[PDB]
C-alpha cells in the first residue's frame, strides 16, 4: 500500500517482537517492517547455526553486515582506526551473531532507574520470550515462547576440559550463570538453538514469518533503508520514507518511497543505524543539523552520544592434533564441509553444525587481593559502580573450539580462542551524519579505551583465562605472534607448538624442528603428570600487556546507549515509554535506549527491549498481546 | 479386463483433462468414466514429481518422449525464413508433467472479456480457490487452502532472486507480495511454484485430481498410451464413443490398430490447444473444404476449428554472472557430483533442497508508461488503445530470471550464466492448424504465426532493453553473452560487454587462452566495482533495427498454446457454446485451453485447471451430480483447510 498503522523501521531483535506481536495481537492493525538488508527467510546461510563467522568477513561478497570505521585515528588504541560492524539483513544480529544465550544481572535493569524497568518489572517479559530447551536447577526461565534455546546438537570434548581447569583456579561450577544473580561461576554455555530441529533462533521467523503466515495484516519490505520519519506542524510522526538497498538508480538520482503512519512509527534501526534517522529527520544537536541544512524538529543533543559496546580480546591457544575443532572446517577444507553439511541435514538433533562451537564459560570477578594489583584509575569506579553491586560481573570469558582469528595469518594445526569482554566499560564513543544523504558514511568513534580504567580489567583477564589454557588437557602451546610481545626471558615469555604436534601437522615435511630464526620457544610435550605453578608477571610485562589491550581489541557487537532512556536535561532522548522527547507517535526501541550496559551478550536484552517496547505501545492503542505467540515455522509446539 | 462401454470419455489427461475425470469420478462412484491419453503413465515417476530436472522434458535427443514437436509446415518471411517448432506435452497430466511450474493467474479482465455468461472473473473466483492450496503468505484472500494443487516458494530461493527485486526497483518496477491477484498489471514479486512445500514434490493435475481417486474407488479407468483417433457420431450427430490406436505405430505391415470404447452420457476432449483439433477434424468437425478433400463426412461445418491459434511469445536474453554466484548451470551440464549432490540433498531433506525449486524465483509482470508508448510504433499503438488503454489490469510483457541459462550449453561458453526469460501477455499475431490425412499418426500443417502483426516487435524490443537495464545492476552480473545477443555495430555504445578479464581467469587458472585478444570476438566487461554508478543503454534506429532482426530469429512459443476451438458464436467461426458444447452435435464438449477466444496474461497452468473446474460443474449439473469439497486426498501429501506454516 502507501498507508499503514504502526510503521517499524529496521528488522532487528526487537523490531521483530514490536512488528510480531502488534500484528498478532489485533487481526485490524497493519503493521509494516522496513528492514535495509534483505530477507532472510529459508536461507541456509542463516538457519544453519554452524556457518555464523563468514558473516564477519570483508571479503567484498559478504553483503549480511555494514562496517563503520573510525573517521580518525586514536591515540588511545596506538594509532588504529577501530571497526564496528553490524547487521545489513532481515533478523539484525539475530540473523548472523554467535548465538550464545547470556543474561544480565538482576541490578543492570533496577541501575535504568526507570519505572517499567525493575528486574522485577521484566521477569515476566523475559520468560514471555523463551523456549527454555536444557536443564536448569531454578525457576527463572520460560518454557513457551518463540525463542528456543539449548545446548544445541552436541557438546565439544573441549568444553568440560575448559572446566575442570576453571576449577582448578577456584572458579565454581553452576547448572546456570544466567540465573540474573551470578557473578562469578562457570557453565556449560547455551546457544539461540532450537534442541529439535537444529535451526538457528532468529527473531524473524519467531515473530514477524510466524505471523505473516497465518494473517494478512503484517507487511514486510527489504532491501529499504529508511532515510527518515516524516513529521507533522505540531511534530507528530505522520509516515516515513525509504530508498533503495543499492544505490544504482540512472545518474546515482534519488528515489524515495513514502509510506505513511495513522498511529505508531518505531525506530528499531540499530544503536548505528537509529541515531542517524533521528539526526536526519530533524532530530539531534542543533549545532550539527544547523550545518547540515536541516530545519530542527527537536533540539536532542545525546542524540547519537554515549556509545557503549562490549571490549573484546582474543587469547588464542594451540592444542593437540586429536582435539575436535573448527580449524579444517573454516579453512574451508572440502570433505570436512561436506561431512558436516551432510550431518545436519540428516540429523539436526546431533549435528555439530547445530551449535556455536561456544560451549563452556565463566562470569568471573576480582578478590581483595587482585583488586590491589590493579592501579587506583580502576579501584574508583569498582567503589562507585560494583562494589556493593554483588550480582555484577567484572569480565567474561568463553572458549571457542577453533581460532577465531584470520586462518591466513594462522600457522597451520588445531587450536582454541578465550573470547574475553570487558562487561561494564566506563569508555565512551560517539556517532554523527555528515548529509541529508543516507549513502555518506556518517562520523564515527569507537571510543574504545578512551577511559584508563577499561586497562586493568582487561589484563587480568589475558593472566587468568591463561592459566585455564594452560591447565587443559588438549594445551599444546600459546600462538606467539598473537599473544603479548613480553621479553624473550621474561618467565612470563610465551612458549608455541611442542615438537610432537609439529611432526604431527607435516608428517613429511622437511622443516619441522628447525631452529634457525628462533621464532618461537617450543613447549615440552604433553604430561598428564605434570605439576602447573601460575605464570608470575612484571610491571614491564604488565605494560607488553596493555599495549596487546590498545593493538587487539574489538566490538563485541554490544551496541547500545546512542538514544538513551533517562530525563531530558541529563542528556537523555526519550520517555519512560520510548517517546521520543517533544514529538508525537514515535518511539525508539531497541538497544540505542540502554542508559546503562549490561553484563550479557544482548541479544536477551533486545528482545526484552522489544517485549517492552509491545507492551508500552499496546496498552497505548487499547490492544492484548497474545499468548502463546503464533507457530513458528519449522517446529514441533 | 477393461470395460468396452462407460458413461464419459475424456480424451487427453492434460491439467483439464484430470480435472475433469476426476471431479466426476469422485462426485459419483456409479459414475463410470475413462480418462484416455496418448502419452505414458506419470505415477511416481522421478523425472516428474522432483521439481529441479524440468529442463529435460524439452530435448530433442532421440531418447526423451515426453513431448511431441510439431514443426511449421512452412518457412515464415516474418522470422526470416526459419521454421518454428512448438512442443506440447506427451505425457499424463500434459504440461503439469513437464513445464516450468511457474505459479501465475491471469488478470480479472481476462476473463471478463469471453464475453460469456458463467466466465466471469467473480463468476470463476470461487472455482479458482476451489483448486489451490496455497502455502505461502500473501497479503490478500485472493487464494484457496483446501484444494489439491500444492502452491509454495519451492524448498529455497536462490540469491539472485532478491538481487533481482533490487535492480527492478532500481528502475521503477515496484514489489509486491503477490502479483497473482488478478489486480497486478505494473510489479514484481518472488515468484511462487506449482512445488509441495513440504515434499519437494511437483503439484502435477494427475496426481492430485486422478491418482488420489483411483485410490480410494474403482470407477475411474485409465488408458495410457493410447492415441485418440476420432470421436465416434450417431446418425443424429450424438457423439457414441471413440476410437483409440497404439502410441507407438508399430503393427504388423505398418497398419491401423483401432480399439473402440463407447460413452454413454458424455465424450469430453481435453487433448490440448494442439490435439484436440485434429481428433475433431479426423471426426468430420471442421473446415467443409478440407473434410471434402481429404475425404472424411462431413459432421459439422466449423470452419473455426484449428484456427485462431495463439500462444504467448518467449525471448531468452543470457547475461553472464560471478562464478561464486549460486546458478545450475553444472547440473544442467550434467557435471556428475553436482547432480549426484543434488539428488541426495532432495532426498534427505526435500523441505529445503535446491532441486525442490524451478530456480525462477524472481519477476515481474510490466506495463509500459505514457513516457515509453511513444517509443513503440503506429502498429502497436492503435493495439494499446483498442486492448490495453481503459483495461488497467492488463501487463503486456512478463520478465523472470532464470538462475542458469535456459539454452543449449553444447553452444554456451564455461562460467555461470542468468537469463532474463521473457514473453508477451496478448499478442495481435494469430496462427493455425489443420490435418493433412485422416490417418492419426501424419503430421498436420501448422503455422505458429509468430510476428505476422507487426505490433508485436514493440513491445519485445522494449523488453529485451529493459530486462537488460535489470541485468546490468545486479551485484552477480559480469557481462552480456555477445554470441547470443542482438547484432549491434560494434561502435555502437548499445554494443555487448562480454565476460571481463578477472572473472575469465577465474573459469581457466591454468589455461594458456585467457586474454588473447586476437580474433576481437568480444568486447570485454571492465571489472566489478560495487560503487559503479550505472546510466541507460542509449539506443538508436539502427539499434531498434538490429532488436526486431533478433526478435525474428529467436523468438519462441511460451508453450501457453490456446484458442483453437475458440468459445464464441457460431457466425464469427467460433467451435463451441457457453456449456463448451460442440455446435451441430449432442453428449461432446471441450474442456481445455483450446476453447479460450482471446488470451490470458498468465502462465497457463493455473487456467487450464480453471477450465477444468468450470467444465466439470457444467458437465455434473448436466448429469445431476454435486462437486465434492474437498477432493480425495493426495498421494504423498501430508493431511491439511486454512493459512498454515511448515
Ligand atoms: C556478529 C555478531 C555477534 C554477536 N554475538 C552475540 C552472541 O554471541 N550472543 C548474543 O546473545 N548476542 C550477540 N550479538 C548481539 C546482538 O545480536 C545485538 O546486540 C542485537 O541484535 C541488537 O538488536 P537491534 O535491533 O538493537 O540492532 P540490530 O540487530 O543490528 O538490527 C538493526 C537492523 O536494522 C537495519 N537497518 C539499519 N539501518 C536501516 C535503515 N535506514 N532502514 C531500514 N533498516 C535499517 C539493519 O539492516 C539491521 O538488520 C552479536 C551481534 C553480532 C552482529
Ligand atoms: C515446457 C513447458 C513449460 C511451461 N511453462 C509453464 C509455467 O512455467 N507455468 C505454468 O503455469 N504453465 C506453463 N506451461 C503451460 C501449461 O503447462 C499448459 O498451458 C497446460 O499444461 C495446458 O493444459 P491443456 O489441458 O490445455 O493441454 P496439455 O497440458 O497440453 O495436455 C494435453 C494432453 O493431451 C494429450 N493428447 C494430445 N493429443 C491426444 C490424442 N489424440 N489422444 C490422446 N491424448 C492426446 C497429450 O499427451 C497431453 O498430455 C508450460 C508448458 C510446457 C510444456
Amino acid at each position: 500500500p502507501e498507508e499503514v498503522d504502526v510503521i517499524v523501521c529496521g528488522g532487528g531483535p526487537a523490531g521483530c517482537v514490536v512488528a510480531g506481536r502488534l500484528a498478532y495481537a489485533d487481526p485490524t492493525l497493519k503493521v509494516m517492517l522496513i528492514e535495509g538488508g534483505a530477507n532472510n527467510r529459508d536461507d541456509p546461510w542463516v538457519y544453519r547455526p554452524g556457518i555464523y563467522v563468514r558473516n564477519m568477513q570483508r571479503n567484498g561478497i559478504n553483503d549480511k553486515a555494514t562496517f563503520y570505521t573510525d573517521t580518525m585515528a586514536s591515540s588511545y588504541l596506538r594509532g588504529r582506526r577501530s571497526i564496528v560492524p553490524c547487521a545489513n539483513i532481515l533478523g539484525g544480529g539475530s540473523s548472523i551473531n554467535f548465538q550464545m544465550y547470556t543474561r544480565a544481572s538482576a541490578s543492570d535493569w533496577d541501575d535504568f532507574k526507570t519505572e517499567g524497568w525493575t528486574c522485577k518489572d521484566l521477569l515476566p517479559l523475559m520468560k514471555r520470550l523463551e523456549n527454555y530447551q536444557k536443564p536448569c536447577n531454578n525457576d527463572t526461565h520460560g518454557y513457551d515462547g518463540p525463542i528456543a534455546i539449548s545446548n544445541g546438537g552436541q557438546i565439544m570434548p573441549v568444553a568440560q576440559d575448559f572446566l575442570r581447569a576453571a576449577h582448578a583456579i577456584g572458579v565454581p561450577y553452576s547448572d546456570d550463570i544466567q540465573d540474573l544473580t551470578t557473578a562469578h561461576g562457570a557453565e556449560i554455555w547455551a546457544k539461540y538453538i532450537n534442541r529439535h530441529t537444529g535451526r538457528r533462533s532468529d527473531a524473524a521467523t519467531a515473530y514477524v514469518h510466524s505471523v505473516m503466515d497465518v494473517q494478512d495484516n503484517l507487511f514486510l519490505r527489504c532491501n529499504a533503508r529508511v532515510s527518515r520519519v516524516l513529521f507533522d506542524d505540531n511534530n507528530k510522526a505522520v509516515g516515513v520514507a525509504y530508498v533503495p538497498s543499492r544505490n544504482r538508480t540512472h545518474g546515482g538520482k534519488l528515489h524515495e518511497t513514502i509510506v505513511k503512519a495513522r498511529k505508531m512509527v518505531v525506530l528499531s534501526s540499530g544503536t548505528l543505524g537509529t541515531p542517524q534517522i533521528l539526526e536526519r529527520s530533524g532530530v539531534g544537536n542543533g549545532e550539527l543539523l544547523r550545518q547540515l541544512g536541516i530545519k530542527i524538529v527537536s533540539d536532542l543533543p545525546g542524540v547519537g552520544e554515549q556509545y557503549q559496546d562490549h571490549y573484546t580480546t582474543l587469547s588464542i591457544y594451540r592444542v593437540s592434533n586429536e582435539s575436535i575443532t573448527t580449524d579444517d572446517f573454516l579453512r574451508g577444507v572440502k570433505d570436512v564441509q561436506r561431512e558436516l553439511f551432510t550431518e545436519w541435514e540428516v540429523s539436526p538433533e546431533k549435528a555439530r553444525l547445530s551449535s556455536n562451537a561456544i560451549d563452556a564459560g565463566f562470569k568471573i570477578r576480582p578478590t581483595e587481593e587482585e583488586l590491589k594489583e590493579m592501579g587506583p584509575e580502576f579501584n574508583e569506579l569498582w567503589n562507585r559502580y560494583f562494589k556493593d553491586k554483588p550480582d555484577k560481573p567484572v569480565m567474561f570469558g568463553s572458549i571457542v573450539a577453533g581460532a577465531y582469528a584470520d586462518h591466513t595469518l594462522l600457522p597451520p594445526g588445531k587450536y582454541i580462542t578465550m573470547f574475553q569482554y570487558l562487561e561494564y566499560p566506563a569508555s565512551r564513543g560517539k556517532i554523527h551524519i555528515k548529509s541529508q544523504n543516507p549513502y555518506v558514511e556518517p562520523f564515527f568513534d569507537s571510543g574504545f579505551m578512551n577511559n584508563k580504567a577499561d586497562f586493568a580489567p582487561i589484563r587480568w583477564s589475558y593472566k587468568k583465562t591463561r592459566e585455564v589454557a594452560r591447565r587443559m588437557d588438549a594445551f599444546r602451546g600459546e600462538l606467539t605472534s598473537h599473544h603479548p610481545r613480553f621479553h624473550p626471558a621474561s618467565p612470563a615469555a610465551c612458549k608455541d607448538i611442542d615438537i610432537e604436534t609439529a611432526k604431527q601437522i607435516y608428517p613429511d615435511g622437511l622443516t619441522v624442528g628447525i631452529h634457525m630464526g628462533s621464532w618461537h620457544q617450543p613447549s615440552e610435550p604433553y604430561k598428564h603428570d605434570k605439576v602447573i605453578e601460575d605464570i608470575p608477571y612484571t610491571e614491564e610485562d604488565d605494560k607488553a600487556i596493555d599495549d596487546w589491550v590498545a593493538d587487539h581489541v574489538e566490538t563485541t557487537w554490544h551496541s547500545l546507549g546512542t538514544c538513551a532512556m533517562k530525563p531530558r536535561e541529563q542528556g537523555g532522548v526519550v520517555d519512560k515509554r520510548l517517546n521520543v522527547y517533544g514529538t508525537q507517535n514515535l518511539k525508539c526501541v531497541d538497544l540505542s535506549i540502554c542508559p546503562d550496559n549490561l553484563g550479557t551478550n544482548t541479544y536477551s536484552s533486545a528482545l526484552l527491549v522489544g517485549e517492552k517496547g509491545a507492551d508500552l505501545i499496546a496498552e497505548e492503542l487499547g490492544l492484548k498481546i497474545k499468548t502463546p505467540h503464533a507457530p513458528v515455522p519449522h517446529a514441533p509446539v
